C-alpha cells in the first residue's frame, strides 16, 4: 500500500507515535517519505547481506527475521515481512523500539540527512489531525 501524506500521519497517530520518545508526527512523516516515499511494500537490500522493510525500512540485521541474514537478530520478534503489510502495526510497534534503543531516531540515516533539524512540521500541515 502506498499511503497518502495524511493518511500515514493520521494511523501513525491512532498508533502512538506522535511523539513517541519526543518526536513529534512530522518527525516520523518525514522518515517515512525518505525511506519508502510511503510504500508499505518497499524494500532493500544492504552491502551487508541485511535487508530493509517497509514504510519505515527497518533492517534484518537486528530487528526482524527474514531468514537470510547470517549472525542476524529479531528483537522485534517479527517476520521481516509483516513490516510490509498495509497495515502499519507492526512497523510501528518495532520502530518504537528501535527509536527507544538509545540513538533517538538518528537509527534512521534517512531522519538524520533529511529530516533532522528541517521543519518537520511541513509534513503534517494541512491534515485533519
Ligand atoms: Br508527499
Ligand atoms: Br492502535
Ligand atoms: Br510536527
Ligand atoms: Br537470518
Ligand atoms: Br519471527
Ligand atoms: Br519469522
Ligand atoms: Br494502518
Ligand atoms: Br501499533
Ligand atoms: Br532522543
Ligand atoms: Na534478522
Amino acid at each position: 500500500k502506498v499511503f497518502g501524506r495524511c493518511e500515514l500521519a493520521a494511523a501513525m497517530k491512532r498508533h502512538g507515535l506522535d511523539n513517541y520518545r519526543g518526536y513529534s508526527l512530522g518527525n516520523w512523516v518525514c522518515a517515512a517519505k525518505f525511506e519508502s516515499n510511503f510504500n508499505t511494500q518497499a524494500t532493500n537490500r544492504n552491502t551487508d547481506g541485511s535487508t530493509d522493510y517497509g514504510i519505515l525500512q527497518i533492517n534484518s540485521r537486528w530487528w526482524c527475521n527474514d531468514g537470510r541474514t547470517p549472525g542476524s537478530r529479531n528483537l522485534c520478534n517479527i517476520p521481516c515481512s509483516a513490516l510490509l503489510s498495509s497495515d502499519i502495526t507492526a512497523s510501528v510497534n518495532c520502530a518504537k523500539k528501535i527509536v527507544s534503543d538509545g540513538n533517538g531516531m538518528n537509527a534512521w540515516v534517512a531522519w538524520r540527512n533529511r529530516c533532522k533539524g528541517t521543519d518537520v512540521q511541513a509534513w503534517i500541515r494541512g491534515c485533519r489531525l
